[PDB]
């Protein structure tokens, strides 16, 4: 019973009805401006933005700002990646990161290809096809120069045609027909462009801004190699995604798109080749930071998701997996099942806290996580004061830690320079779980220490 | 520039001009009811509950829930304790430790003694003095019986008459004549009975529920042995408190009570000889539990602005201490000035937080701290977000914690059962101190990322 | 210069005239009597022992106990090694390692293929090629049954012929024609049998017992992926090793073996296809245990030395290393040269230790090492004294800890039972480096605390 | 059945009839030379040293270098030790520390007043009580000045003559007529000088120089507040120790010195009034440094049996305490007897060790502990070798440590210059004892592997 938004234009009716979109018509400088009014957005927990008149390019392309920030619905925070995840807009936190787990056990769903789409009516070619024609966005004061791509799509494909990748990566604008970003070698575009490097031929790749809202999640998320990411989308919403065929590069692309930038990597430069458009083009942007942006919401969410899938593929009984907000996706949360040591006869706390560690260890996503806190699912990790609580009154101040040293977040904060520079550092275990206890003994609240009648004659009474 | 509020009359008319008090006029039963209606106010941060009508009293003695929740009053979630300590209702975390602290280096200003007081309108002796007239809330369905003192103040003097300490303790009721409470030898309450037990004769007691609210905070305070409470009172308002003669024992209480419990304390039973009460007396509870409740607001709150002050006068370049309420009073942030390292020349970060250990160490707050974090004074410890945002990026995983191994808080939940039973186990200093940063290498927001004309203008087009 | 021990007579010979030889003439039993001689003489560091007559078959088989224990040898314990290694008796724990690790650098040397050795002056083949004509020590009490391989090589090759690896692993009999021992995926022998698996055919192998002193010394040794044994204990002795083919395998065997037991491993059974050995054969055992036996003396220390050359592979500025024989090969020493910081500019003493943590970790022997001491060249870490004396006054007792956890020695004691029930723990890295101290604020004796006249002349006084 | 020796003159001819005493009739000059000699004989384990020449005096005052080293003896290194505790030469490092530990039980021995003493068979008083008659070691090369005193013992007494200190503190030659040393405030010599102080009178002193052996094992014992060394030392002889009465002071010392030096502690100077002396004087000295001297043979050794005692006071089953010479005093082992847990129902390994943490703290040798490991008593703590293997194989790498931080040794080498400066650091506590193990499966050796029958007929072809 999925309830899946097709392209970006029924995302924000859905987000327009329950008002947590609106528009400004007033210019706006795409030079820090934009990116301010991003910021202002979701530290302020405002409504998404759609701004309509952009300083240098007027009213040809749009942006949308906080296009999966918390949103202004009330009651229901988690209503733009509920939505862009085709859930309802109430869905929890666990109700969204166990929808995504339960897609991880499900065979791909191979997509289809249509011979037109709306992201193909405009089309730029030769020394038409230049990106001085569309905003450029300063996003923050010491930034390099324009982040063209923050959360559009970059798909590539191994030169055999056997494989296709899709990930969001930020893309930097040197000028109208050259772009630049990093090419990490942990990531699956650093992977596949090394391929393309050893037979001595440019990528051929394209850029996708302003799809269906879930595709953005998908492609942030650390599926294992050899997953693709439209096959993983076509298992999630129980049908095959539409894609259409690339106008200069042979490449497959979502038919959903506002914009389509192609081109190839030379040997790392992107060069555009063709941008296409569907008619009033939007260009969604994300601007990251300090909480709660799409880092946060769309990247260390998926991550909690397949952190959540692994646990669960190594029969280790995992209630939730969270990545809080708060901590910058600098944090994974895992809680057990109140049954645990029922279905894990043969070890203590200690013990699955090990295994933990053990398993996370021989995943990808491993050097993401700073910290692994281990607790008892009577915690609501996505609550901040919960699982603040929690971890102050079931943390040992100094046991009950396993630390491991390896390869680190190059972007996390709590590493020193030497730590970072020579790319190895700690990263800590915590183990939170209790021993068998009454739930009166560890809970002192309305719900947990009043009897039901008790708690109904007081919600009569006050609420 | 203080607002002292005079009585409970005074705080009640001041939290109704707010709409942050509600009445209930229904029957409610303190046998588990008032104890769930307050805390369902302490959790939904609801209006402090005025109880108007109990059962098995009736309206005789009302009962007030939640008298120093978080507030209502848009804004200004700590508008009860600003209130309580005479600051403006929008004063922040900072301020109100910030004045609690520099009353610590002020001069104690002597009580006064009244002839009479509306706390002593009625007057019961003897066989009257009967406990059963009045209200015993059964708070938690676990309890061993009604707890009668949450919120009061304990009065008791040495056996000379030359020192009186105010103490909030937990006292349960017996029957209609006698209560009982825990005497813990590290707590004022404690060492004077031990003196009282000496000489072989009962200390004579008094319990205050109701006073003007600025007492209960300076009564939960953990002042340092041989400074009164009334004295510190009397110059963080910068005027003297009035006090009035108990009827049947020689000690002096707040002339602003509601009711006044007087007796002697037997070889640990209090025995009640007299209890005086002003006309529709109020009788506050304290309904402790999870957060956020008065043991955090409070207790945790002036033990921080304690902290504060002991930091301060060992010379520390404090600019803030905090216990952040998600933590369950289990945790102490210390901020330290911008300009410490110029204040402190001969010291790294591990030092000033070696320093910072050895202080807190020789202190009586000590064994409270579970956790102590160390950070700069660009984080606001009472901002949840901001908080837990600036220890998952600052606190290394591994390194920078100094454990010290000794006394503990029995009520604190991160400990073993070994550890508890012996009264003995750890409690960490966690250095979260960065090195010398530009403001934009450790900041990504609104606020700290975007020139001034481009925050006004983008302010100018949202708020 | 080396000096060479071409055969085991050769090297008895000369521990022979060091009076480092005791022959037993008395009949000693295999079971339990030839171990239980064996450890004694470890433990009270005695002659190595000719066990001449042996229960069961006489003097037809002679058993050589201690191989490679700690010397009688006046002022040189670790004659055995050095000898063994072709160096002076006297050669010191850095020399021998900085001989080993000095040969890491240098092109392997292809071995000879001679025509006859006296390995094959008698051939049993058939039903003669029974293990029931040689000794069958029971070394232990608890033991599954007799260990027949402590001490010799164990010769495998890839079944393509293009590599050859010599192991020593321990193996125990089942019959007379039957042996088994575990094949561990981590190890060459194990890696080599997998490939033997998936061809579905018998793995030929031959075992070789008392060859030059040399061979289970580099078989020992946990050399690369792709490294033969035999280049490098070619390209250390500076000439080739010379090799027999074996009667019924094809595979080369050491010339100087005095017993060869050739084979195919079944799919882990050793069949037995033929025992070659020369006139009067001496069958070396190792008694492994607590310290101080050939685990500590060949295996821990080449372990040591293959550590050495791997750090100053790295560009590492490291002066030494040794596994100290009383921390039972569990323990790493990284002694660094006294001007690291001259060659190493840009890092911290908990840089270099990083440092030295990341290099470990990436090779096939970061799992033995249960701690790793990081220490500075003043300390010589093969004086037991010294060294314990550097860790207690160098090394803090809380701070300048790594902890990496992963997979760990099974065989480690320092383990919980969960922890090696998952093969999966910590290992620690120890920082006992000083900052920059004069001689005399870091040393107090005789050596280092009085100038050369005032020794000279004490040492005219007393020695 | 205490052999106890009566002065330095009995104890010299026991060491002489064991070949552990040499005299050197050659001059030594007391610049530099008689501390290298002392040195030299330390670390190469020689005969105590009988200077009888020395530049500057002649044969005047002789000096006794390495009075409590260990011992030439063979098979008895703390020979010297046992025989100044009247032990018999060959005591175990276990019987000498239960011995003193056995005497802390036992009710205090009142002193005997002799009239006469052979330490005054000559008096100088006045201008001829000067100290450049008799040598002025200049022990190393960077030391202050000449310390007279390394071995002898400081005696004082409270202001009402009730108390009497008797110490080993380190005291230096200013000129002929004052001496200086630091008084501790921890210290007993220094509490007492305190006392002194406040009445604002000069405290009169005397140090003692060769009295009967014994004495500097208990002048250096850290025995609890109120407890009188001689008294102590009466209990453990079993007998009145003699005292006679100094010449100037109202101070009484032991009749059985070599040397008397008389005089009253300036407001710290102290300023000699009188020297006695017995014919033919020797003066001991102490040469302080790396192992082995008396800091770790008397006074780390003392201090283990002192912790031992405190330990079993608090009904610790504890087998035995050991400060290993190997970790300079910096260490203690804590032995549990094998039947422990019986002993202690109720606590698991880890709150044992907590317990035995929570003990040492309150005590006033717990500065000293930089390490304390907890064993089990399989292991003989002074077996340098099985010591080092017990903990490389019994103590995690990560858990099993308990960290307190507080007062630290300022002579400890294992702490920051920040640490030392504030004087507040880590100290550990180790766990290393095992769960529940048969001896087979914790230990591998010639006395724990093999039966009886086995041993003894290894031990009649070997032995
Ligand atoms: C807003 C946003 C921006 C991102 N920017 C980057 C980036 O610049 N580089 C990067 O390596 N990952 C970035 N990520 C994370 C990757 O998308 C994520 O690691 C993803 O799994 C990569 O795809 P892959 O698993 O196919 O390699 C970003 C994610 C989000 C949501
Ligand atoms: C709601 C509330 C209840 C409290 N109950 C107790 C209690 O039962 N026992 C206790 O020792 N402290 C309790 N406290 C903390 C003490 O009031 C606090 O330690 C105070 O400083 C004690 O007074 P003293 O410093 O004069 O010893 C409570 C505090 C609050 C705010
Ligand atoms: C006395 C002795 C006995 C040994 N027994 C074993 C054994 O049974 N199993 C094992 O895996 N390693 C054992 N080793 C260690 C291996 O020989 C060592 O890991 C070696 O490097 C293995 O060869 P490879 O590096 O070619 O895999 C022993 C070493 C010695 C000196
Ligand atoms: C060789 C030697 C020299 C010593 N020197 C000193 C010293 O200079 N200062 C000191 O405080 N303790 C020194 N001690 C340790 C003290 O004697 C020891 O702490 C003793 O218990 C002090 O006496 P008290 O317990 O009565 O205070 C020395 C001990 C020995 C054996
Ligand atoms: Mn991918
Ligand atoms: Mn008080
Ligand atoms: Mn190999
Ligand atoms: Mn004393």
């Amino acid at each position: 019973s999925m309830k899946r938004l097709k392209d970006l234009r029924e995302y924000l009716a859905v987000l327009e009805a329950h008002q947590d979109v609106r528009e400004i018509d007033e210019p706006v400088d795409p030079h820090l401006e934009a990116g301010a009014a991003a910021r202002w957005t979701y530290e302020n927990r405002g409504p998404a933005l759609m701004l309509n008149d952009l300083t240098g390019t007027g009213r040809f392309c749009r942006i949308l700002a906080a296009p999966a920030g918390l949103s202004t619905i009330p009651g229901s925070p988690l209503a733009r990646v509920a939505l862009s995840l085709g859930l309802d807009v109430s869905a929890t936190a666990h109700e969204i990161v166990d929808s995504l787990a339960a897609a991880r056990t499900r065979e791909p769903v191979a997509p289809v290809v249509v011979d037109s789409a709306p992201c193909q009516d405009n089309v730029l070619l030769g020394d038409d096809a230049n990106l001085d024609r569309f905003p450029a966005p300063l996003l923050h004061e010491g930034d390099g120069g324009p982040y063209l791509n923050t959360w559009g799509t970059i798909i590539v494909s191994t030169p055999d045609g056997s494989f296709t990748n899709w990930a969001i990566a930020r893309v930097m604008k040197i000028d109208g027909k050259r772009m630049t970003g990093t090419f990490i070698p942990t990531q699956h575009l650093g992977q596949i462009r090394k391929l393309w490097d050893n037979l001595g031929q440019p990528m051929p790749f394209a850029i996708v801004q302003g799809t269906e809202p879930g595709i953005p999640f998908v492609a942030s998320m650390p599926l294992p190699d050899g997953i693709e990411e439209v096959g993983f989308l076509g298992a999630y919403f129980g049908e095959p995604l539409e894609l259409v065929r690339a106008k200069t590069v042979d490449l497959l692309v979502p038919a959903s798109a506002e914009i389509v930038i192609e081109g190839h990597v030379m040997p790392p430069e992107y060069v555009v080749d063709a941008i296409t458009y569907r008619d009033d083009p939007i260009w969604p942007i994300s601007v990251a930071g300090e909480p709660v942006d799409e880092t946060h919401t769309a990247w260390g969410l998926v991550t909690a998701a397949e952190a959540l899938a692994l646990l669960r593929a190594a029969k280790l009984p995992v209630a939730t997996a969270w990545m809080p907000f708060e901590a910058a996706a600098h944090w994974l949360i895992v809680c057990l099942t109140e049954d645990w040591r029922e279905r894990m006869p043969g070890l203590s706390r200690d013990g699955i806290c090990l295994r933990i560690s053990q398993v996370l260890a021989a995943t990808r996503i491993e050097a993401m996580m700073t910290r692994v806190f281990v607790l008892d699912d009577d915690v609501d990790p996505s609550d901040q004061t919960e699982l603040a609580w929690a971890i102050a009154t079931r943390v040992s101040p100094a046991h009950g830690r396993l630390v491991r040293h390896g390869m680190i977040n190059p972007l996390a904060g709590c590493y020193s320079a030497e730590e970072r520079r020579l790319g190895y550092g700690p990263k800590a275990v915590l183990n939170g779980l209790l021993p068998p206890m009454a739930e009166r003994s560890r809970r002192s609240s309305f719900r947990h220490t009043y009897p039901e009648p008790v708690r109904q004659r007081v919600i009569e009474l006050l609420a």
